[PDB]
């Protein structure tokens, strides 16, 4: 499992040793299911981020300054079950997020740009899962190579599914 | 990882490859967290007791029948961080459950001795704790036969629950 290294970033594959360090950025997320996680679930995600690496040999990495160690945020792939189907269900879903203090400095597109050439290798089709109303994520999907392709609820909200062959 | 035999189980550390067979189990499960999990919920569940075997070399067990294969339960050892304190939190944890139909037969106590005897000999030997409800008199007998007392009590779920601890 090894850490990639970026122009301003290490991206290094999440495990439990970082917890409380992770565990400070999700409460600083102000987004429901992070800003209001119990410390027994935030372990719990934690916890599955590393059996994602075990199972499937990839996974999410911290994002990290290269000097401070720092956590400016978080990013890779993960297999889930929501229940769109099986052309989205377990298959690698991108996701990231970059913390508070450290976001509009393109560090999402420096991260995913890596993870995304990374993974070419390594495998596939890959999807994501974004709310139509986040602007700014789906304007960096589409540059990474991400498209559209079927919208649905979650949250009681419209989201689209996208893939990048 | 290594797969232990007992008398009338095989008991199995849990990966993906079984989800969908526990996850049926699990649904069969009449119990709130238990019945009521979707399948994303479940699935993280499992990939999160797959993160427990990776981090620390020892977690949680299917148990199966080795007539049928089928699953009749699961038992081990979890990492949890409830809130109840360093004494508690973060320390193996003991637990285990019967498939209803196959409860009251000793499954759980052969399952737990197989496992407890087992941990013992790989990280030589250290605490062991387990929370268990105080009206569920038979669990908390079950953990008086395997070595585990009670030394404090919490109020968790709605309802009063021990704290107790192994060696």
């Amino acid at each position: 499992r090894q850490v990639l290294k970026t122009d301003r970033l290490v991206l290094e594959p999440q495990s439990m040793a970082r917890f409380d360090q992770w565990f400070a950025m999700e409460r600083q997320r102000d987004e429901a299911g992070h800003r209001d996680l119990t410390e027994d679930q935030a372990w719990l995600r934690l916890c599955a981020r590393q059996g994602m690496w075990d199972a499937y040999a990839c996974g999410f990495y911290y994002l990290l300054d290269p000097v401070s160690g720092e956590m400016r945020g978080e990013a890779g792939f993960q297999f889930r079950r929501r229940g769109f189907g099986p052309g989205f269900d377990n298959h690698p879903e991108a996701a990231w997020a970059v913390a508070s203090a450290h976001q509009g400095r393109g560090l999402a597109a420096e991260a995913m740009q890596a993870l995304l050439a990374h993974h070419d290798r390594s495998s596939q089709r890959v999807v994501a899962l974004i709310a139509r109303s986040n602007l700014p994520s789906l304007r960096l999907a589409e540059r990474l190579g991400f498209r559209g392709y079927s919208d649905v609820a979650f949250d009681g909200a419209a989201h689209l599914l996208l893939e990048r062959a």
